[PDB]
């Protein structure tokens, strides 16, 4: 369901239902959740890389999973939301490599990467509105923050099929590279992050995730609390030492 | 005060005080609110289109009555903010066609459109600061979200006169078209929306309005609740049926 | 520590530790805080201009004291966050002139300007992550609001050195000017602002600072309250009169 591979501190997760364009099912989500939990808890893992097998990243919800049964969407989203909670709370950087179609919840999941890359030919389609649904799996939370409300309105209400270049223009991805180079570039970035100050990355992500709903006073207090934690890490000491010694730091994520 | 026209499920509202550049008055606002309430309640109205008659969309608050008594802007806004509430809460898509000058409260009203088009030659000026006032009618809420804090600061504090092309770059509008084609383009878009899944549009708008103030967990919960609702609509059933039957869907807005 | 000089309603504050690239210390913060309070409380000061003496605006926190004792960043930040509270709360416009390197907390401080100008050659580096720290001094609050979450993620996690031109494209600054003409242009803008409706500027800033955490209803209510206040100022009366009389207004900040 989800392939797992480790390389130099990087846990590579590959959605694996290629014949179905990695369409999402409860089984896939449970496997993805288990993989994220393992990655989050494995001290050897300093970074994660998420991508899709085959021609697409993920076409979103597999409509065949419903069959002829009646919609029970509020409950059905339980598996999606726990995966989103896990992604949002990762205490390690996540790189996402969008290799092809990313639509619906597939797009929602792709956008949770801290650093995102798309291959030439990849596309982003909100898609939900096309079948009379609303954005889910955190897309209504992430999209406005990532591309601004003006573009979020257009993307969600009109559901255009965005090219990789258009995604780069809006901030949906940070880089666009030739299809045959996507994974090498993404993995190279993930390995660099895997050598970085993991706790700083983790705590920085927490600040960003909670910043919009906080007053400046509350934000300053949170920065104080989290900086206090970061300041006590062995990595911070190493960081200061390396700077003074005019040498590269050797971080260990603690 | 406000002209009301109907066409293929689209309620077209035109601010009608061209001789005064559609200056905003309490009379105009009550008329707009009445029309919005009517459109919102009319099940046959699947979309709305708002534009201005004459040379401008709206030059903002009419200052004629100033000096007549002690300026009570708090009382005035508390009384008319219901118009903004109504605009933002429309359970159907709103298209705005900016035919010319949009300033002050005129700019505020124009920015409430879900999809916004501007005619070549149209302009956007925050204007409030020029007469010692702060942005109102939702502008302080919408501007930062639509164009980002950096640009909002500049536009509000310096109040430059933005061209239609500049507005497009900032995200104030989604499209710029020849003045003689503005209404044709806007109505075409509105009619397309009036054939779409109105409930999905409505609920998606609800999610966007709350996106920044909710925690991720609260957002995921609201998404699940609204998807549960959307999933029960006739439109969703049709959307899935049409997809499986490789044919176009025939949405009814329920 | 901090140079102070008044000029035509403008209080010019210059970080003064050029030999140390204006590296931030508690002593420097205490001086800046005192200067900010003075400008805030001085009714004759209607605009402030912040810049750095020497080749750099500020390279951020001075790491000289590190090692002397157990790192206590929460205590330190809780003690000096009052400086950021003061900056953000100024009831008058603040212009920032970034003359060179702005990194770490130096970047945090520069971004608090309402209108920001950078000299050709100036740069912006988040820097915190390079020594295993999280963004502080309000940077985690300001950055995503100013440039959006997508860009903020990239700037904070990878900490690239941003040129003045790239900072301009993103919105980190509103204008770029020759290094030799920076202060001239910055001071000119500040003096212009010092002639503007100070109360309108003050209340507008308040709305912007609090906008993201508020529901639309709360935002509309706050706009009503603050507009009521602005509407009572003599500057508003002058504003309306000047508009009717088709003449430039003569604001006094009251």
């Amino acid at each position: 369901m989800v392939l797992k591979e480790r390389q130099d501190g990087v846990l590579v997760l590959t959605l694996n239902r290629p014949e179905k364009l990695n369409a999402i099912t409860g089984e896939l989500l449970d496997a993805l959740y288990a993989a994220l939990k393992e990655g989050e808890e494995d001290r050897e893992v300093r970074a994660l890389l998420l991508t899709g097998a085959g021609r697409a990243f993920s076409a979103g919800q597999d409509l065949t999973e419903f069959g002829d049964r009646k919609p029970d969407y509020e409950a059905h989203l339980r598996r999606y939301n726990r995966v989103v909670e896990a992604l949002s709370g990762l205490e390690k950087p996540l790189v996402v490599a969008v290799n092809g179609v990313a639509a619906g919840a597939g797009m929602s999941l792709a956008l949770w990467g801290d650093l995102r890359l798309a291959a030439v030919g990849a596309s982003f389609t909100t898609a939900f509105v096309r079948i009379g649904l609303v954005p889910d799996s955190g897309l209504s939370f992430l999209l406005p923050r990532l591309v601004g409300l003006a573009k979020a309105q257009e993307l969600l209400l009109l559901s255009p099929r965005l090219s990789a270049e258009e995604a780069l223009a809006l901030g949906l991805v940070h880089r666009v590279v030739p299809a045959e180079k996507l994974m090498e570039e993404a993995l190279s970035l993930a390995k660099e992050l895997a050598q970085g100050p993991t706790r700083a990355y983790a705590l920085t992500k927490k600040l960003l995730l909670e910043t919009y709903r906080l007053s400046l006073t509350e934000a300053l207090a949170l920065e104080a609390v989290l900086q206090g934690q970061a300041g006590q890490t062995q990595d911070h000491e190493e960081g200061v030492r390396a700077f003074r010694e005019k040498r590269p730091p050797r971080f260990q994520g603690r």
